Order: structure tokens, then sequence, then C-alpha cells
């Protein structure tokens, strides 16, 4: 089997490979497998409040981005597999009918980097909301799906310090928009890649083994591994304990930039390379902190020495938004955003005839689901109304009048739904209004001539009134304005 | 090879199958193949006008839908392959790492039908904008991508006749809101599936071979096969010319409902099967035409006898918007939308323990790219501005003033973009403003104290005015409200 498979694979354009691919492509699928493929997604229960809340949050976030002059852009869904970048990060893997291997997008940074490299994009601002996929541990199931939002700035200027402040200011605006996010006391963390490399070199880590150290540090940070396992893993590379001790005394310190100056000052007495790296790192950190202070951002700005986050992809400043949420009597951190400068990805994807400088690029990613859950968990629940007014007809002879009234309402810019059944009882109408979250209803009947009865179900008070038909639109507009 | 392949495939959970799946998923991809995978999408050029126009069109369409009380919903991307529904239509096919066969969504109707069936949704309205994929004829390439919009109504009422009128009225509103679509003189076409089946049965086609006739008729309608080829293909189906001769005279008739009455009533003189179908096929058509007349839709309503469109998926009324645009002195019918009732798709996806009545369901689909192309082609081109005001600093010492001015302007709700460089010449600034379609700029300098020189590039007249800093926001708001 192995020999035959290898021989078939040796010529992907051969007749044997083409015939073999078809045979592993025309197999029948049992109905039980088809039904059970996504038994965890389509459970059966449904709720409209969650969809309305998600729509509102997405609309608010979209509105904030458009204020800065941004535009919406999209990238191709499928990209060829590259094991260099996603060696450890497990992504969904798929193969097509032509024998290729493709991957569902793990993140939107790499596709946009490829887009910029292949499209000769120099200056641009961009926002996008799409889905991301993560394969499931169990077999015969659907990939997990999450919602992600992106905001990228691409500039062709030597000055690359203020866009980093603009991104953080945009995230601060989004935080200020929602009262749910304002009570969590978010904090801002910062770090530099050059400073991290200088610290590693000073601690004695060989320059040829840096990537493995980055990977193990990231894995220990994101997995909460035990101290014993971390010590054993480091000793697996035959690394001395003194290097571990000297590295763990540096990543435990976080605080104000002026407070951590004595710690950073000790690194300026090292060799030429260490001093040269720390100079640039300190310069950029100081400048960014100063410009953030000039913008009057109330959120605390802290410099984190041990902040490792996709360090293989960023060349410069990296930041995160960390808030301590008291969940189950435990201060569990939750990340709302992250990003940094990633101009190093452009040289990989350029074509044979690409001439010109490499422009700067700064991006950020937000977790919409966290915002939605935080807003929905608030005790002072936010109520979203699908339609302002609901038109109900009583009797079969009043259907045309209700249809004409509803059509007139739409022409005036008022959102209104029209019920379809004319034999609905009053109790059924009240139950429907309560379930569908509707507070204003207009009853059209032929027993009152050219008058309609507007009913309101507000809190524990039930108010009804008679409104002239010619002034129903004006009455609704006045009520909406006064609301 | 075939015997070994069959033996391996006979046990999908066997060790040999897993080993083959691992081996076929660990191939090496050459850089030349990787670079050329999507060489047809990333053509190397870019334009911001197209993205802005598409964003505007999508925002307008989304705004129209929300006026009716609609909500946004999404469905899982990957669904198991089903050759029963997509036997003829070509769809992109992929296989995951476990050998299971999955398909990229060809359309959004079937995933939403599955969603409704598994979630037992009774009443709901929904809109969604996503992408659809079509595989390419050439080998080693990326699938094609198109943009589609959806609008579905699910009702549990027995007297469900008016939702079709509501859908057609919504599309009429969308047509009205764009001056580009108003000048194309669109038309509305209607038909019924019961009437088509009754016509086929009256023509003498056997009742056990109807699906093949539906498919060949759809193929002839879409691909526009030659008359000789259609006649030859019909003979190959073991069908005599007796059914074909009397079938080409019943699908050439188009006109008003009252004008085509002489043709339709001649089919009510038959057995108890033809008349029973024609009664239902005429009642709903008459009722829908009456309701459309009551709503004052200016678009002419015509009933099409030969309108075949996914007849396998609709049980009831189907409609389609057709406009005879002029392209190279040839009338090419461009379809804007189509849809119909599809309540028959629900029982397929229901579970064996699912119990309850099957509710009605009416949906539609719109081609956004056609709207964007139509609008962008207009001679009186619509100008979209990314930002109202552009803040430009002169000299290195005025950067802080420009930054705080832009922050204050953002605080007041005005969308403004701040330039990053300071040594930019006047000619470069003018070129940048012209390229990005920006009309208002604010030059900040310390040579004029607290005064900001506001420049305008309105047409051929250039206006320079001195504006106090404290009244810049008021000036911008006044200018925006003036026009």
């Amino acid at each position: 089997l192995h020999e035959v498979l290898h021989h078939t694979l040796t010529n992907v354009d051969g007749k044997a490979y083409r015939t073999m691919m078809a045979q592993i492509f025309s197999q029948r699928i049992s109905p039980a497998i088809d039904y059970t493929y996504d038994s965890d997604i389509l459970k059966g229960n449904f709720s409209i409040r969650t969809a309305k809340m998600q729509q509102h949050v997405c609309e608010t976030i979209i509105r904030i981005f458009k204020r800065h002059g941004a535009v919406q852009l999209c990238t191709p869904l499928l990209l060829p597999r590259n094991r260099q970048i996603y060696e450890h990060n497990e992504a969904a893997l798929f193969m097509d009918h032509s024998g290729m291997l493709v991957m569902l997008p793990f993140d939107l940074r790499i596709p946009f980097a490829r887009y910029v490299a292949r499209n000769n994009i120099l200056n641009l601002k961009r926002y996008c909301i799409e889905r991301v996929f993560r394969p499931r541990k169990l077999d015969r199931f659907h990939p997990k799906e999450l919602l992600e939002c992106a905001f990228d700035i691409v500039t062709s200027t030597t000055n690359s310090f203020l866009p980093t402040a603009e991104i953080i200011y945009t995230i601060y605006e989004i935080i200020q928009e929602f009262p749910a996010l304002q009570e969590r006391n978010y904090s801002i963390y910062l770090n530099h890649t050059m400073l991290l490399k200088a610290i590693l070199l000073h601690c004695g880590i060989p320059e040829d083994k840096l990537s493995q150290v980055y990977i193990i540090l990231y894995d220990a940070v994101t997995e909460k591994l035990t101290r014993r396992e971390v010590e054993a893993k480091f000793c697996n590379l035959s690394l001395s304990s003194n290097s571990l001790c000297r590295l763990y005394k540096f990543i435990e310190q976080k605080g104000d930039l002026q407070d951590l100056m004595p710690t950073i000052n000790s690194l300026i007495k090292q060799k030429t390379g260490i001093a040269q790296l720390v100079k640039y790192g300190l310069k950029d950190l100081e400048e960014v902190v100063g410009l953030l202070k000039k913008l009057g951002i109330k959120l605390q700005v802290l410099i984190n020495l041990g902040l490792v986050y996709k360090v293989q992809q960023h060349n410069g400043i990296i930041f995160q938004f960390v808030a301590f949420i008291k969940r189950r009597q435990r201060a569990v951190p939750e990340i709302l955003a992250a990003g940094g400068r990633y101009d190093l990805l452009i040289p990989q994807f350029r074509g044979p005839q690409a001439l010109g400088p490499v422009p700067t690029a700064i991006g950020v990613s937000i977790a919409i689901d966290k915002i939605s859950a935080a807003v929905l968990n608030m005790e002072e629940s936010v109520t979203i109304s699908s339609c302002d007014l609901l038109v109900v007809s009583v009797g079969q002879m009043s259907m045309s009048r209700a249809i004409n009234l509803t059509q007139k309402l739409w022409t005036a810019g008022i959102t209104a739904e029209i019920m379809y059944d004319w034999s609905q009882s009053q109790e059924e109408l009240q139950e429907y209004c309560r379930h569908h979250e509707i507070t204003y209803v207009a009853l059209v009947s032929d027993k009152e001539g050219s008058h309609v009865k507007v009913k309101s179900f507000e809190k524990e008070r039930q108010t009804e009134k008679r409104v002239l038909e010619t002034e129903l639109v004006d009455h609704v507009l006045q009520k909406l304005r006064t609301k």
C-alpha cells in the first residue's frame, strides 16, 4: 500500500493519480453521518435577542471605524498551505479535487499582507468583519467558528509612531461607546521586539535558537503550564539553569515607563548590539507613551517586559488590552484587542518584478463575541426593538385598510411590521408582542370609521388612545422624537 | 492500484485508510505552484472607487431591508455533499483531513432550509450578504467568487399570499432608491409550478419522467441551445415528436393575465387531474396580481408560461425581474432577482423525531455586482467622499496642534483624516487630494496664531478663507448642513 501510494504520488499529473483521486471522491455517504455532521451547531433552540444584540454591536463598531476615513476590503478565502508559519498553530486543513492542499483562513493579517505585496498598495486604511475556523478534536464534526474584526493602516512615511497611537485611540473610543466595557477598568500593555531580543541575547541564549525560545515562551504563556513542566522543557534543549533564572527575573516586572527605568538602565552597559537594540526600543516606547499622553487617554499605559504575542510576526511595538474580570472568585484576564507593526511579512510574497520600499503596516483585531456577552450579561439590559409600530387588522374586511396604512408608514421612513392573520385573539396578540419584543401596536377596524386604536404595553401601565388616521404618521414621528 | 484502493476505502476507519490520508496530506508544494495559485484574482492593480461604491450599495440595500423588521442571520459554511440536489449544477468540492466530503455553499436557500428544519423556526424574517463559489475549468487555480444577497420570510399562517407581494414590493423599493436602476424599465414575470406540471401532463409527457423534462427545459432556457440540438436531444430521451410539437406552442406566450385567459381556460376541459391543478395554479396568480395592483406598483406585471427556474426547489409561485438592457445593439435580458415558495425542502432535513406542521417560506436573491456595475457606468458619476475634512500640518512644530484639532473634531462627530507627513509640497498635497477625492483641507501653522486657513477644491473655483480655530467645528457643520 505504501509503495503504491508513493508511486501514485510521485506524478501528480499522472493517470494513476487522477484515477485514484476520483475513487476517493465518489464514495457514498450514509444518512446518519450526514445528519450528525453538525449536530453541535444546529442544536434546535433559537433566540432572536442574541442576533439583534450581535447586529447592534457590529453596527456600532462599524460606525466608529468609518469616522476615521476607513474603507471595507475583502480577501480571498482559500490560500495554499504554508507549514512554516502555522507549524504549531493548528488550522483547518482541506484538499480539493485537483490534488492541492488548502487552508481555511486562521487570521486576516497574512491574507492582507499578501494582498498588499501583490497589489502594490502604498497608502490605505481598511476594516473588515469575517469568520475564522478552528478544527475540532473529535472526528466527523464541523470546524468551530468565531467572529473577528480587523483594522489596518498602511503608510509610506518614515514617521511611524503616531498611527500606533491612533489605533489605540480607536480602541479606546470603542471602549467608551459601550457602558458595559467602561466598568471593567481595562488597561493597556506595551512591549518591543528589539528589547525582547536584546534581553534574550544578554541572558546568554544562542542567536541560532531564538525561534524555539519564542515558541516555548508563547506556549507557556497561553497554556498555563506548571513550573515543573516548564523547567523540564527548558532542560530538554540542554539549557543551563542560570539562563532560566536570569530570564525569569526580567519577565516578572511590569509598571510605569519611568518606574522600570532602573531595570532597563542595566542593559545599556552590555555589548554594542545590546545597547543598539535597547536604544531603539526605549526611544519608540518613550515616544509612543508621550504621544498617548498628549491625546488625553484616561486608560493606564503600562510597559510589559514579558509580553510575548506572535513575536515571530511583528517587528516593533506590540500592545494588548487586558482587563481583570472577577469570574468565579478568580481574577481571570481577558484580552479585548492586540496588534502591532508587521512590515516584515511583505518581502515574502512580492513577485519577481516588485521594486520599491516596504511601507509600514499596523493592525488590530477585536473579539466581538466578548463585547456581545459582556453587554448581554449586564443587569440593566439593553432593549432593542425590531420595529417601532405593529399593524394589526381585526376582521377580514379591514386587511386592505391595514395594508394601505402600513404602506403609507413605510413611505414616511418609519419601520413597521404588518400581521398576517386577521382572526388573532387579543391574548394571542399580547403573547406575540411579549415574545417578539414589540411595544406599540395599531388596531385597524371598520367599526370605528376612519379611526385607529393605538395600544401601548409599557412596564406595568397599559395605555390606549384613539388617533385620527390622517395624523397617525405624525403621531408616531412625534412619539419617536420625544422618546 | 484499483483493487488496493477499493480495499482501503472499504473500511474508512481502518489503519490503511488513515495512513493513506496522512500520506496524501503531507505532500510538498513548489513555490512556483504556490505563487500562481491565485494569479487571476490579485491582478496587481487596485482602485478605491470600486470598494467605496460597493460599500455604499451594500449599505443602501441593508438599510432598505431593516425598514421591514428584518434581522441578520448566518448559517454554517460547510455542509455535507448531496448529489441528489446538485447532480447537474457544478459546485466546488473539498475533502477534509478525515476523508469526509464537503461542499462550499452554492446558494443560501438550502442552508437556511436546513437551519429552519433543524431549529424548528416558525416565524422569522432574515437578510444576509455573503459570497458564493464556482469552480474553474482550468486546473490549479482558485475558485471564482460572487456576491449575493438574500431575504427570506417564514410564516406559519395558512392564508399566505401577501408575502410574495411584500417581497416584490421590497425589490421595487430597492429599484426606486437607485436612479441608475429606474431608467432600465424593469419588468416582473410570474408563473406557477402546478400550472407547468398540468401543461406537461396535458401535452402527454409521462408522469414518471418529469424531472428530466424540467432539467432539459432549464438547460435550453439558460444555455440557449440550438433548435436542431434540442430536437435531437429530445429524441434521445425515448420521447416522440408528438409531445415536443405541442409543447413549443405553449411556452411562447407572454402577456397580461386577462389577455392569456383564452389559452389557460382551454386546459380546464380535461380529466380530474389537469383541472384540479389549473384551479390552484390560477387562483394564486389572480390573487397575487390583485394584491400587486392594490399596492400601486408602477412596474408592469406579466405572467410567463415558459418561465422555468429551479422548478425542483419551488412548489408554488415563482417570479423573476427582467430588464432588456442595450449592449452592442443587442437586447440581452439581465436578471436582477428571483425567488419563490420552497416549503417542500423542509421535510428532507427534519429529524426522525421531529413533529409539527411545515410552515410557509418565501425567499429572494439579489445580484449586488450588477447594481454596482450599473451605477458605476452612469455618466453622472456618483462621488463618494471618504472624509469630509483633511487636516494638514505645515512644519514640524505644528504636528501637535493638528493632532489636537483633529481629536477635537472627532469628538464633535465630524469624520476627519489627518495627514502624517509635514514636508509635503503644495503640488503633492493637491495631487493627493485629487486622487482620494477630497474637497476640504485645513492647513495648520503657527505663523497665523490661532487662525486656520481652510482651502477648497470645488470644481474650477478655488476659495481660500481664514477661519478662527474656535469656530472650525461650527464652520464644518454649517457647510455639511448647507449641502
